[PDB]
């Protein structure tokens, strides 16, 4: 059993092999595409209010399996159990939210054409192929699947190969809810299987959450096949603290933003950009708060951090730490792989990080904070924008006039002023630059995979 | 002078070489990108009401050169002069329409977040690279440039190599209007130059109007570079006539839809799908009406059709005609290349066209109507959707409820019921399947190239 023939689940806290699953064969892929096509054909004809009711059924079936799902998330990728439980609750609440607010967003639009001759309709597009990651194994699927299916599309999940136990449980939830065959489906396809599906006429569009490299590989294939794609490819979000900040609130938001989900968050606070006058006080408070975080067995609710999800990615992250230290940064906390069977990396703080260093230019997808000193607010904006990424950003300053101006100039898709960054059904999510393009949640996640259709009567 | 080194204009009505222009060099490309970056940096700071006034200045500058522009359009690609004049009028009115209605579409959205803490802002993305075709040398450019620039983006035009006289005149109009260099810019880039610009960080996104082959080549590169693209790649629009249609109006709309711009329209009526009871009457009327169209010198206003734009594309169209005849269709009108120096192809009607034939499966980008018989309305819908394309469609029937149900089942981005298909600033434009993805005009054209940005204050 090698990762060249199988999807493999390993518990990152213990090292034990949980499950293996061979890649989908040519028959498996063809069967899934046939059922997706048949399911979409029938699903697109359903009434919107019936689909809204089915979303609520998904929410009930998810809550009914809430602890089983949370434990599967924790077991396969190491997330603290209360964060996994929160992920389940957030995902079930998303079902109910789109059931209530989604239908109105799909109503026909009036136009300025005289005599009400023309309207805009939001029609289903087809089956959307979804390529998803391990860090929120449930929420990442539901964030797209819920509005996509509400809009009359089908959804075909290609999940990360280390969370196929989560993928099977999600399928069971959709089965429990009575979602027809082919409307929600999933496949353990290897990269070639994905390539084959992108080229297949029964896949209408593609959505990807993952690495920049995956986004570039899949986006190129989608474009070559004339398939629209949405790409969410991670981030290196700046977290700016100016001299007049509420320092106690800023440190709390800084610690939560960097170290939630053991740092494995696309929109984690990854680059702390601190104005010079407050930098010493921020750094000392931040290091002390990070050092008080309890880490260990993620089934134990006293622990705020678990192990990292993937052994090879802990090696990558530690290598990023070593290079950054070799480049001249200072190690203030952590910075060594923990011995033992678990994939643990301690909360880590690097300081004296300059724009040329590895921890400033690459996504640090684990519990490693990078602290950079800014000379003033204009330098802080320049440092914040000096990134290939552009997902989200935080600004802490009590000057509301300065905050709003920096938001208008921050090169990212979401700006949080004096608060905690998060994704939320009620607001758009997604970024710019190498973080990708397209928007999820609110009405944006509904409409991205609609056929927006002008219907015009009696144009004579 | 060779096609490997130069853009070349030839008058299709006479075969006379008009002009040549060498491809941009490395220095030209870098200068255009530097201008674009400097122009966007300043333009994004302007007030939206200022930009709206600048749109009005564009409309004024364009009308002031309306006849110079129209004659250049007709001279370079063969369009009947009054259709070229109408193209100018429609483009100038688009400037005024977006100046009046655009700014309100760019206001921040409220959200359902508590305490009015979060809004959605529509920020510009950057410089949009636009790859455009020769069939509407002005309107294709303005359709995107006007909303793109209004949203605070820059626009960098790579026009079709046979209309660089048009491209130069468009640049002069923007300069007459006082639109800064780089905010509207253009380059005579070859394909490699386009590839270099797509990879350059000073290009934020790409928009393409052209062939399926061009959209696949460019879309693949945009995806590989993590740049959003919008693709409009032509169509094979069905035109459905049921037994209860207003037959006189249906034939008029049928003829106008197929033969406008000598057939060279993405959203032309290309596949006529006629219910069996009315098929003989429709076909007789349609052949007679098409045979009454005058073709010749497009400077002479008595002509409804001109020569086709490109000699090689007349050859391609006639090859598609010959293959369709060889497969079993019946030639009712035209069907032969005219002798002489001009690139003339007569109005042509193919009957007994089945879904397996070349004229049913490929885009027929010239004055060639295909007529297919449908047994009933359900067969008509199946025939209409049996296409790799999906741009627009027409339904003629007095059963207004049947029309509405068929529209909800047509796999295309626009459906015209008992009327003339057209693009219009007030409604969405763009299709599905191999016709591409993304939407132009109305608020869609403004928002496709925005950074849709969540700004959320005090999330604590
Ligand atoms: N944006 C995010 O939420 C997110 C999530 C996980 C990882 N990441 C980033 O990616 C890095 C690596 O983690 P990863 O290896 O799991 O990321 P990954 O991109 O390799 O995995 C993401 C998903 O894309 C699929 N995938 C990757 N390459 C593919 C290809 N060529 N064809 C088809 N499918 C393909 C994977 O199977 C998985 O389902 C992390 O350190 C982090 O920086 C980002
Ligand atoms: N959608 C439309 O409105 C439209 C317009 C013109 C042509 N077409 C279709 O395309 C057929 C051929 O006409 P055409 O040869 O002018 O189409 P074309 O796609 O080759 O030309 C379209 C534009 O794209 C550019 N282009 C093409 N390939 C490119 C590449 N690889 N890299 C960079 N730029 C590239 C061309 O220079 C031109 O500016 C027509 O017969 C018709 O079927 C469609």
């Amino acid at each position: 059993i090698t990762p060249a023939t199988h999807a493999i689940s390993i518990n990152p806290a213990t090292g034990e092999q949980l499950s293996v699953l061979p890649w989908a064969g040519a028959d498996d892929i063809e069967n899934a595409l046939q059922l997706a096509a048949a399911g979409f054909r029938d699903w697109r004809e359903t009434n919107i209010d019936y689909r809204a009711e089915k979303l609520r059924d998904i929410g009930k079936a998810l809550r009914a399996r809430s602890e089983e799902m949370a434990q599967m998330i924790t077991r396969e990728m190491g997330k603290p159990i209360n964060q996994a439980r929160a992920e389940v609750a957030k995902s079930a609440n998303l079902c109910d939210w789109y059931a209530e607010h989604g239908p109105a967003m799909l109503k026909a639009e009036p136009t300025l054409v005289e005599n009400q001759q023309a309207v805009i309709e939001y029609r289903p597009l087809g089956t959307i192929l979804a390529i998803m990651p391990w860090n929120f194994p449930l929420w990442q699927v539901m964030r797209g699947a819920v509005p996509i299916i509400l809009a009359g599309n089908g959804y075909l999940l290609k999940h990360a190969p280390n969370v196929m136990g989560c993928a099977q449980l999600i399928a069971q939830v959709f089965k429990d809810a009575g979602i027809p065959q082919g409307v929600y489906g999933w496949l353990n396809a290897d990269n070639d299987g994905v390539s084959q599906m992108i080229k297949d006429s029964r896949i209408a569009a593609v959505t990807v959450t993952g690495s920049v490299r995956a986004g570039a590989a899949i986006g190129a294939q989608a474009g070559a096949a004339l398939k629209k794609c949405v790409l969410e490819l991670g981030g290196s979000d700046p977290f700016i603290v100016l001299n007049d900040a509420d320092l106690e609130l800023a440190v709390k938001a800084a610690v939560a933003g960097r170290y939630r989900n053991t740092g494995q968050v696309c929109a984690a606070a990854k680059r702390f950009i601190i104005e010079e006058g407050i930098a010493s006080a921020f750094t000392e408070r931040f290091v002390a708060a990070a050092a008080a975080l309890k880490m260990g067995d993620p089934r134990d609710e006293e622990n705020a951090l678990g192990p990292m999800a993937r052994f090879d990615l802990r090696d990558e992250l530690h290598h990023q730490v070593e290079k950054t230290l070799a480049q001249g940064a200072r190690l203030l906390l952590g910075g060594e792989k923990m011995a033992g069977a678990g994939n643990y990396y301690p909360p880590t703080v690097l300081a004296n990080v300059t724009p040329e260093m590895t921890a400033f230019r690459e996504e640090m997808f684990g519990p490693v904070a990078a602290i950079t000193i800014a000379k003033d607010a204009e330098h802080a904006l320049e440092l914040a924008n000096d990134s290939e990424f552009g997902l989200s950003a935080t600004i802490f300053t009590t000057d509301e006039t300065q905050a709003r101006q920096m938001a208008a100039r921050l090169e990212c898709g979401g700006v949080f002023i004096n608060g905690y960054c998060a994704s939320d059904a009620r607001v758009a999510f997604g970024g710019v630059k190498k973080s990708g393009f397209g928007r999820e949640l609110s009405h944006f996640g509904l409409h991205e995979f609609c056929n927006i259709q002008t219907v015009w009567k009696d144009r004579i």
